[PDB]
């Protein structure tokens, strides 16, 4: 065997503030491609069946033929559960303009957030193929979002993701976006983002859902240089996805999970062993010089942690992140505490293309497990961290959603932004699937989390397939 022992993990529980962070190693993330089989052509599958999410049809519907919808998040509260109001069921995404001119793949820089309802509990056989969701359309007022840049240089704005939270009784936490750009596309100054929070009230009668409020930004965070990577240290910097939460461990409290990158200046020769993580005599181990090397070092990804400095949730203090992956993935996003059993599940969206050189795996959610909310995080699946991926042949090469290999699966970017739902439901939106790109809602699917692993339930919905955007609440408000 060409693949090292993995990086063993305790799973041991920390105090929030202790400066502990756990590492998703470059032995931890290959076990993802040693797991993996040399698909068989016709076969373009190299991921085990447990691991893979099913092939989405490529006649998907739109989620709304007007408007582009990926990143979503449903209405929830604090401990994750997912909210009606009045019967109605509710969910926010990132949207944009599929005609104003751009193409899907700058779509990034135009985000506004919208949402959808439609009526909670209704069976498949009444839901409509599209999932029957309603437009609501941009949730915050013109100009409220970019109020926070003052008068800054920018050739554009955006609203990013985050969550909502019901409690004026609902908070949008987000992060706010300005760009500085030139014609290439180059960043005159470093892009800004910030971490802030939106309040307003939803309203509902017999016959639709809307909001008022949402008037008022507070900025809450932006990155430090000490945990979290400014845009000075590094122009291409991550900061945003803020998912907050109650942890019963420590109730007085309220915590947030969002991406980040290691504090260093772009290009230092910052790596260590611990990023490696390889036994001495491991004889399929890597040199840390031959590692740096191969450019692995501008592969910085963080998931950090923030805490309420008071009761009103509107002022929070930065603590030590939780996991990096220093030299394997640049990217570790929408991070999530998922509560199973008395145990804490750190889910994280990431990219193929965001993987340091020697190391490789699918677009989709990776999963760690503890025993706290900072731990020595188990990565999940032989210790791998893949939870569920696209199906990819991970022994070629991974092409882009805009110029789709034919070497290649045609779902490898099938879809992306997957959300953990209670009973371990994954909501997701459609990217490219052959040369259609999706900008719609992904069939919802369901994984079965059994402590350490985890399987994709193919006995769920149309062979592991369930509607359109089945964004479903468990809860009246
Ligand atoms: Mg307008
Ligand atoms: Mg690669």
């Amino acid at each position: 065997s060409g693949y090292p022992i993995p990086t063993p993990h305790s799973g041991q529980a920390y105090d929030p503030f202790a400066d502990f962070t756990a590492k998703w190693t470059r032995a931890n993330a290959r076990q993802i491609k040693a797991q993996s089989h040399v698909p068989v052509s016709p076969d373009q599958n190299s991921l085990p069946l447990n691991l893979t999410m099913p092939d989405i049809p490529a006649d998907f519907p739109q989620t709304n033929p007007d408007v582009w919808v990926w990143d979503t998040w449903p209405l929830a509260d604090v401990h994750g559960n997912q909210l009606s109001f009045q019967g109605w069921e509710v969910i926010f995404s990132l949207t944009a303009d599929p005609h104003a001119g751009y193409v899907f793949d700058d779509r990034h820089v135009h985000a506004r957030i919208g949402f959808f309802y439609r009526k909670a509990g209704i069976p498949a056989n009444q839901r409509p193929i599209d999932g029957g969701w309603i437009y609501g359309g941009h949730l915050f007022p013109d100009g409220s979002s970019v109020k926070v840049f003052g008068n800054v240089p920018m050739t554009q704005n955006a609203e990013w993701s985050g969550g909502a939270r019901f409690v004026n009784n609902v908070s949008l936490y987000y992060t706010a976006t300005s760009f500085n750009r030139n014609a290439q596309g180059g960043n005159i100054t470093p892009p800004i983002a910030i971490i802030s929070r939106a309040d307003g009230q939803i309203q509902a009668d017999d016959k639709h859902v809307w909001f008022t409020g949402f008037d008022q930004h507070l900025p809450l965070l932006a990155p430090d240089g000490k945990y979290y990577q400014t845009g000075q240290q590094n122009e291409f910097f991550s900061f945003r996805d803020p998912y907050v939460f109650l942890d019963p461990a420590h109730p007085g409290k309220t915590f947030m999970v969002f991406e980040g990158n290691t504090a260093v200046q772009r290009g230092s020769r910052s790596c260590t062993e611990a990023d490696l993580g390889y036994s001495p005599n491991d004889p399929n181990k890597e040199d840390l010089n031959a590692v740096m090397d191969s450019g692995a070092i501008y592969q910085m990804a963080n998931v950090g942690l923030a805490v309420a400095t008071n009761d009103e949730l509107t002022q929070w203090k930065f603590l030590p992140p939780i996991l990096s992956g220093n030299c394997v993935n640049d990217q570790t996003e929408r991070p999530q505490i998922y509560l199973k059993d008395g145990k804490y599940y750190l889910f994280t969206i990431s990219h193929r293309t965001t993987y340091a050189a020697g190391v490789d795996g699918p677009d989709g959610v990776y999963g760690f497990v503890g025993d706290g909310i900072r731990s020595d995080f188990i990565p999940l699946n032989g210790l791998s961290g893949l939870t569920l991926g696209n199906p990819t042949d991970l022994y070629q090469p991974a092409g882009a959603p805009y110029a789709l290999n034919p070497n290649q699966n045609p779902r490898t970017f099938q879809s992306y932004s997957h959300y953990v739902m209670p009973g371990g439901l994954v909501e997701s939106f459609i990217d490219a699937i052959g040369p259609r790109r999706g900008g719609a809602l992904a069939p919802t699917v369901k994984i079965n989390i059994n402590g350490t692993s985890t399987i994709l339930d193919r006995t769920y919905g149309n062979a592991g397939l369930g509607g359109y955007g089945d964004i479903p609440a468990n809860l009246p408000a």
